[PDB]
């Protein structure tokens, strides 16, 4: 087994003041720019949001939405009965706005474009900027006009396609489960977050557990296996795992499946894979080997 107080440094959270400066620093330069259609809203997300980060020094996931329209699943009919016109101010319209934002305050050689982001060099720390607009969900046929679920959606054009995220609602239901756990679940992803990387340390292959999947898979597990010490919960909520139907898990945010064959998603074995692993790290600690020529 591995000591309590092992497990509980594990568990330790990185600093968050620079990243929260980061989050401030790109705030500041959007309020600077003069907007045509709808200031963003400029929200964290990631480790250093959902308070699962295990450095202080890794990049800040910041996201810029545009709220003053919104992309959507809405049949022309349904549009009809809402409303609703066309948009003239595009996602590509708004991206070179933000942009623009972002050149002006940092200068030309603090931001780049990514394949999905912009990446800006803050004074604080690197930020990884998602531009997106607003995307509603909408139920089928005749309902309310309040009756949706809010994500947000950005194109690459590397792709020819939209991506559709729900960082909102990923952030609420871990909060949620965290209140819940009474404040073990968030400890716990860090603990076992850090357990994976002291393996990759030490030669475990290197996405032994992305921390998004990671964050997914144990957002499923009762609530009933965080708490108590770290020793207990870790070994409750890995035995869970290892005994569960993983095939009908969702992810955090309540609106994607955690696995399937698109690399948005896992795969199972590769969740058992990290079960494999925490189970190994356990059983092996403490424990004296030899060669099997001395046995």
């Amino acid at each position: 087994p591995v000591p309590e107080s092992q497990l509980e440094r594990w568990s330790h959270q990185g600093a968050t003041t620079t990243a929260k400066k980061t989050h401030e620093s790109i705030r500041a330069a959007l309020d600077r720019y003069k907007w045509p259609k709808g200031k963003p809203e400029v929200y964290l997300q990631g480790s250093y949001k959902n308070s699962t980060n295990i450095r202080g020094d890794s990049d800040v996931d910041v996201v810029v939405q545009l709220n003053s329209v919104f992309m959507n699943n809405l049949t022309a009919e349904q549009k009809r009965r809402f409303g609703f016109v066309k948009s003239d101010y595009t996602w590509n319209d708004f991206y070179s706005d933000v942009e623009r934002a972002l050149t002006d305050y940092y200068g030309a050689s603090k931001v780049r474009r990514g394949r999905k982001t912009l990446k800006v060099e803050t004074t604080y720390l690197p930020a990884d900027v998602v531009v997106c607009i607003q995307y509603r969900k909408y139920p089928p046929n005749r309902k309310s006009e309040d009756d949706y679920i809010e994500g947000m959606t950005f194109y690459v054009p590397s792709e020819d396609r939209w991506v559709v995220n729900y960082p909102k609602l990923h952030y609420e239901n871990g909060a949620a489960k965290n209140q819940q756990t009474n404040e073990w679940y968030k400890p716990t992803i860090r603990m076992f977050k850090n357990a994976r990387t002291y393996l990759i340390e030490q030669g475990a292959p290197q996405d032994l557990a992305p921390s998004y999947f990671l964050e997914c898979l144990l957002y499923n597990v009762p609530d009933s296996k965080f708490g108590g010490t770290f020793k207990d919960t870790f070994c409750s909520v890995i035995n869970w795992l290892k005994r569960a139907d993983l095939s009908k898990f969702r992810c955090q945010n309540g609106q994607d499946d955690l696995f399937g064959e698109f690399p948005e998603q896992w795969s199972e074995e590769k969740a058992r894979r990290f079960l494999r692993y925490m189970d190994d790290l356990w059983t092996g600690w403490g424990q004296g080997s030899h060669h099997h020529h001395h046995h």
